[PDB]
């Protein structure tokens, strides 16, 4: 079974090829890692596995979820490295997601209810609501677009929280660049209309991720840097006239990144569409394949993979890694069921998002 042959993604020697993909769950009230994690995520560490974080805040305005934790104040680094020591003490590797919704924010998550920031002025539009404190969802206002100035403060909160990230004992952290967040509002077309130098050309799109990984790179070195995009995935109006260029576009941009600055980045995280048929190599496994052969280092593919989809990405080596969100929700040993070909808890959507330590968070029991 090839997703558990080892494989080294640079210094990191890892036992088998299943990965936690990070995954917002708003147990981190008020934003501080809370010891809920803590027994979350001790419960799917194992031995030379590897964990991604839920996306975690890199700043006051950084959020578009309630209690999501974050990683800009001393405190929350004291609490994160409570988290990291009982996965570390699993022998598991675990990246710290630093995420920035942009747009995709109410005023309700924002200091002084002020506006969230974007690329462009433009809202997500009535399709999408997005969910609030008291659990109802609510309206995307009007973002402010920010100018070369905020963005070089924007990519230092980025630069800042990466430190903190390894001030905590994470082994490294993953840049969020995907789902129509922050950094893929920069560069989806279908949302970047701007006409200074970060908008318009491919170049010019893929300005602000190059800055964004260049500063932490800088700062903690590119071998503790990953990268998430997803530039097929059209969530919350985060669409692209042509998604394969733009992959490939931010590709050539990571690649030269790690030619001049000597070395790899931890590995290239990409999450892809799942197409719908009836009572059930193709358009979208070649791009993702494109990608993965484009780029120089490891590869990291996720979007409704299960068992089966997993071996066959790896068997075929369309990836090295593969990472696994609701199952691993409803499956704390969803590394030790896949191995054994067990079978899977089913996943309540209903506690993904819901606040309680326990309940829909680490309740879901182990295979007995
Ligand atoms: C409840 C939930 C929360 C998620 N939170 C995040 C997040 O904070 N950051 C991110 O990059 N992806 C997030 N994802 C996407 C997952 O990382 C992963 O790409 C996706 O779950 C893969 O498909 P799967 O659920 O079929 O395995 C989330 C998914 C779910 C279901």
């Amino acid at each position: 079974n090839p997703l558990f042959s080892p494989y080294k993604m640079g210094k990191f020697n890892l036992s088998h090829r299943v990965v936690l993909a990070p995954m917002t769950r708003c147990r981190a009230l008020n934003n501080i890692p809370q010891a809920a994690l803590g027994e979350y995520y001790e419960q799917r560490a194992t031995a030379g596995g590897f964990l991604i974080t839920e996306g975690t805040m890199i700043s006051p305005t950084s959020a578009g979820f309630p209690h999501v934790p974050g990683i800009f104040t001393k405190e929350q680094v004291r609490e994160w490295k409570k988290i990291v020591d009982v996965v570390h003490a699993k022998g598991a590797v675990i990246f710290c997601q630093l995420w920035h919704v942009g747009r995709a924010s109410h005023e309700v998550y924002q200091p002084a209810g002020a506006a969230p920031i974007s690329s462009t002025e433009k809202p997500i539009s009535n399709r999408w609501r997005i969910l609030m404190p008291d659990g109802t969802h609510g309206i995307y206002p009007k973002p402010r677009a920010i100018g070369t100035y905020e963005i070089s403060q924007v990519v230092e909160d980025y630069r800042r929280s990466a430190l903190n990230a390894i001030e905590a004992g994470f082994d490294g952290i993953e840049i969020h660049g995907a789902h129509g967040y922050l950094i893929d509002q920069f560069l989806k077309d279908g949302i970047n209309d701007r006409t200074d130098e970060y908008g318009g050309s491919l170049a010019n799109r893929c300005k602000f991720i190059t800055q964004v990984v260049q500063a932490v790179v800088s700062a903690i070195g590119a071998d503790r840097v990953g990268v998430r995009v997803s530039p097929a995935i059209d969530h919350l109006d985060a669409m692209d006239s042509n998604p394969l260029s733009l992959g490939l576009a931010v590709v050539e941009r990571l690649n030269k990144i790690q030619l001049h600055s000597g070395s790899k980045l931890a590995y290239l995280h990409v999450t892809q569409p799942r197409y719908v048929a009836y009572g059930q190599e193709e358009e979208e496994a070649r791009l993702m394949r494109t990608l993965r052969n484009a780029y120089q280092g490891t590869f990291i593919c996720s979007g409704g993979y299960t068992r089966e989809l997993g071996i066959e990405a790896v068997a075929q080596g369309d990836a090295d890694l593969v990472s696994y969100g609701r199952l691993f929700i409803s499956n704390p040993d969803l590394v030790m069921r896949i191995k054994l070909n067990a079978p899977l808890n089913k996943y309540n959507r209903k506690t993904f998002y819901t606040q309680d330590p326990v309940v829909g968070y680490t309740d879901y029991p182990f295979l007995q």
